[PDB]
C-alpha cells in the first residue's frame, strides 16, 4: 500500500533546539525516500527556526555540516496543539477528535506502514509534550490496540528518543499488534545529546545548544548513508545499539532497547523509511565514540553558556542568573518534597528503598495507571507542577500506587510536606495538570 | 607513671542516648581497671539520665540488659562547657584556658599513657560538640602535638566513633608523636548505632533510641570480656574491626582504621585501660542489625510517632520530623546551588563531592575551611550536627582557590529570601 509517518517534538525553547531538529531531519529523509507530505503529520511547538537566539533564522540543522532540514516541514500541529490529545487523534484517523491544526490524521488503509518518531524529554511511563498533560505509556499503547481492532495498517515501527523511553513499553506492549518499538534508552537510564557546544564532534562556534541526539542523530544518518532496499530494520537496530552505547561504555551511552512483534526485524528498511534513488551503490555494511550530553543536563548546561557568554550586561546577565537559581529551587524543592512525602507515608528507614527502587526489565512501571495520574494531580495540587524536570519522579509516584497507598494518605503527606511553601506561577491552576 | 583519660560524647537529646552511654561505659570499665577518678576527665552534656523520656530516672545503660553505667561518672565538663576550647585547655593540662566546669585536666608526667575515646557524630574533618563550634580535625591534631612538644606524657592511644572519623587523621596525622590511633569508618563511609528499638539484638521494649555504637561497644565489650594483661591493643584492634565490618564492611558495617605509630599495637591493652582483676580465667580469644548514624535521629522521631496511634502530641512528632527534613532539604539543596554558581552545572557536582584518595589532608587551608563554613552559616542557616556532612563539599571549595567575595555572592543568591526561623548563627552560634 503506502507509507504514512508521525513525527513529535515532546519540546519547547532552543535548550531543546535537537528534538525539533531531530524531527525536522527525520520529515527530510521520509521525502528524500518518497513518502508524501500528504502523508506526514509533524507535531513541533515550532520556536526554533525564528528563536531571537536562532543565528540562522528560518533555518535549523541537525548535524554540525549538515544542510536545512525545516525548509518544508508542515506546520500541522504547532504551539499549544502538540497535545496528547490531538496526538492520539492524529493516530487513530478521527478528524472529529482533533482541536486546533491542519486536519491532518492518519487515516490509513489495512494494506500501509506507519512509522512514528518521538523526540525530547521522558521519564518512568511518561514522554513530555511542551505543554501540560504529558503521555502516559497505558494511553499511547491502548490507542495502538484501538488502532490494531479498526484494522488501520498492516505493520508499524516506532523509535522513541526520550529518557527511560524503555519505560513507555515494558510490562504494557503486545508483540501480536504488528507493531516493532526502538527506544534510545532502558526503562532506568538517561537518553543522551550530540553536536554539543564544547564537544567532541564539534558544532559551529555560533551554537550554543546541542544539535541532535545520539540515538536520533544515530538511526537518521544511518538511513541516509544505505540503500534501506538492501539493510534491514535488524541490521538498523545493531547499528544504532552500538554507537548509542559508545562501543558498550554507559556511562556516557544508552541500551537501544527492541519491543512489539520482532518478526518486523527482517523486513528491508525502505517499507518504512522509503527508498532514496541516490543510495543505489552505497556501502551495504565501527565509527569513533561521540562526546555526548546528558539529556537532563542540557538545559541547564545551556543558561550556563549564556550566562558566560552575557559577561558585558549586567542588566540581561543578572536575568539568567535569577533563571538559573529560580529553575534549581524548583528542582531542589521537587526532589526535597517526594523525598519528604515517602518519609511520611512509609518512615524514613525504608522510603528511600520503596520510592526508588525500579522493578525487574518486563515488569511495568505501575499496575494500576488510574491512581499514577491521580496521585500526580494530588501532589502538583499542593507542591506545585512537575514541569518537564518533575517526568523523572514518576517511579516514586507509580511506587506509591505499588504500595497501595491510599489517595487521603497522599493528600495529608502532600499537605503537610508542602503546605507552607510558595511555587509562584509554577501552580497546576496556571500551567495545568500533568496527568 | 599513672594513667589518664578523656572520654568526650560530641551530641545532646534522648535521639544520642548511644554516645552519652558510649562514654559513661567507657569510664566504668576504666575505673575497674583501677584507672582512678582524678585522672579521668568526663565530657558529658548530662541530658539522658533525668530525661523525661528515660524509662529509669538516675539510670543509663549502653547494653539491653548490662547495668547503670552512669552511677557515679564525674560532672567535670557538662551543658555549654563541653567546648572545643575546653576540651583543648584539658588535653594540653592548661587549668588557665578552662571555662567552667570542675577545671580537672591532664597534667601528665613524661612517664604516664593517656587514653582519649569521643562518640557523636561527624564529617569530613570535623568532630560535633552539643553546641557549635565544632572540633576541627587541624586544632586536635595540633593540640596533640603542642601535648607531645611540652612532653606531658610516655605513649597515648586515641579511639574516635563518628561518621567520616578516617578524615580526622588522614593527610595530617604524624606518626612520631608517640600517638596510636583506630578510628570507627574510614574517611568517606557512615559509622552506625546497635542495640536499636528493631534491630536483632534487641534493647528493652522500653526504650526508643539505641544504646551503643557499634565500634564503642565492640572495643568496650571486648576490653572488659578479656584479660588485659595478656591481650595486645593490635589483638582488640582486629576483633573490633571484624565485628565493625559486621556481614558488609562498605554498607551495613564500616572499615576501623589505624593511624600514627604501630608499635604501640605491640603492647598488652592494660597500660591504657587499666587490668580488670576479676578477668584472670578470662580467655584470650571469643551478625546483629544497625542504624546509619545520620539517620539514627529521625528513626528516634518515628519510632515516637508510631507510640501516639494518643493525638495532639502525635501531630507535634510530625510538625518536628518535617520542620527537621525540611532544613536537611535546605541545606543540601543550599550547597548544591552554591556549586552550579561557582562551577557552572557540568563540575559543580565532580568539584564538591569528590574524595581524594587515602592519606590525603581533606583540606589544604583549614582558616579557609573555617571562613566558608562562616559564610554559608550566615547566609543559609545553622548547619547543626547533621550539616558536617556537607564539610568536603566546603573543603573541596577551599582548595579550588575560590575567594571569600565570590562564596560570599553565591550563597546571597542561593539562600536570600529562605527562612531558616530560629536556625541563624546568631542564634545557635557558628558551627567554626
Amino acid at each position: 500500500g503506502t507509507r504514512w509517518a508521525v513525527l513529535v517534538a515532546g519540546s519547547n525553547g532552543y535548550g531543546n533546539y535537537r528534538h525539533q531538529a531531530d524531527v525536522c531531519h527525520a520529515y527530510q529523509l521520509l521525502i528524500k525516500g518518497g513518502v508524501k507530505e500528504e502523508n506526514i503529520v509533524v507535531f513541533m511547538y515550532d520556536d526554533i527556526a525564528y528563536n531571537a537566539m536562532n543565528p540562522r533564522p528560518g533555518v535549523i540543522i541537525n548535524h554540525p555540516q549538515g544542510p536545512d532540514v525545516y525548509a518544508g516541514v508542515p506546520k500541522d500541529y504547532t504551539g499549544e496543539d502538540v497535545t496528547p490529545e490531538n496526538l492520539y487523534a492524529v493516530i487513530l484517523g478521527d478528524k472529529s477528535k482533533v482541536k486546533g491544526g491542519s486536519g491532518k490524521v492518519i487515516n490509513s488503509n489495512p494494506e500501509d506502514r506507519i512509522f512514528i518518531f518521538y523526540s525530547n524529554h521522558g521519564g518512568p511511563g511518561v514522554l513530555g509534550m511542551p505543554n501540560a498533560p504529558f503521555v502516559y505509556a497505558m494511553d499511547f499503547i491502548d490507542v495502538l490496540k484501538k488502532k490494531h481492532a479498526s484494522g488501520g495498517y498492516k505493520e508499524m515501527v516506532i523509535y522513541i528518543e526520550a529518557c527511560e523511553s524503555g519505560s513507555i513499553f515494558e510490562g504494557i506492549m503486545p508483540k501480536d499488534l504488528n507493531i516493532y518499538v526502538t527506544t534510545a534508552s532502558n526503562a532506568q537510564e538517561n537518553s543522551f545529546g550530540t553536536y554539543c557546544p564544547g564537544m567532541n564532534p564539534p558544532p559551529p562556534e555560533e551554537y550554543v545548544t546541542c544539535l541532535g541526539d545520539l540515538y536520533s542523530v544515530s538511526w537518521m544518518e544511518d538511513s541516509e548513508t544505505h540503500n534501506l532496499k538492501r539493510e534491514t530494520v535488524q541490521q538498523q537496530y545493531q547499528s544504532v545499539r552500538k554507537r548509542t552505547s559508545n562501543s558498550n561504555s554507559y556511562r556516557f551511552g544508552s541500551h537501544v532497547m527492541q519491543y512489539g512483534d520482532t518478526n518486523i526485524t527482517a523486513e528491508k528498511l525502505y517499507l518504512y523509511h522509503g527508498f532514496d534513488p541516490a543510495t543505489v551503490n552505497f556501502p551495504p555494511h565501527l565509527e569513533a565514540k561521540m562526546e555526548v550530553v546528558n539529556q537532563r543536563d542540557a538545559e541547564l548546561l545551556f543558561m550556563w553558556q549564556m550566562y558566560q557568554r552575557s559577561n558585558h550586561q549586567p542588566e540581561k546577565k543578572t536575568h539568567i542568573l535569577e533563571q538559573i537559581t529560580e529553575t534549581v529551587k524548583h528542582r531542589n524543592h521537587l526532589d526535597g518534597s517526594v523525598e519528604l512525602i515517602g518519609v511520611l507515608l512509609y518512615g524514613p528507614g525504608k522510603s528511600s528503598s520503596v520510592l526508588h527502587s525500579v522493578r525487574a526489565p518486563g515488569l511495568p512501571l505501575v499496575d494500576d495507571w488510574t491512581c499514577l495520574k491521580s496521585m500526580v494531580r494530588v501532589f502538583e495540587t499542593h507542591c506545585g507542577s512537575l514541569t518537564q524536570y518533575g517526568m523523572k519522579h514518576m517511579r516514586a509516584f507509580g511506587n506509591v500506587c505499588n504500595s497501595g497507598v491510599s489517595k487521603a494518605s497522599m493528600e495529608e503527606a502532600c499537605k503537610a510536606a508542602c503546605g507552607g511553601y510558595d511555587a509562584g506561577l509554577l501552580y497546576p491552576s496556571n500551567t495545568g495538570y500533568s496527568a
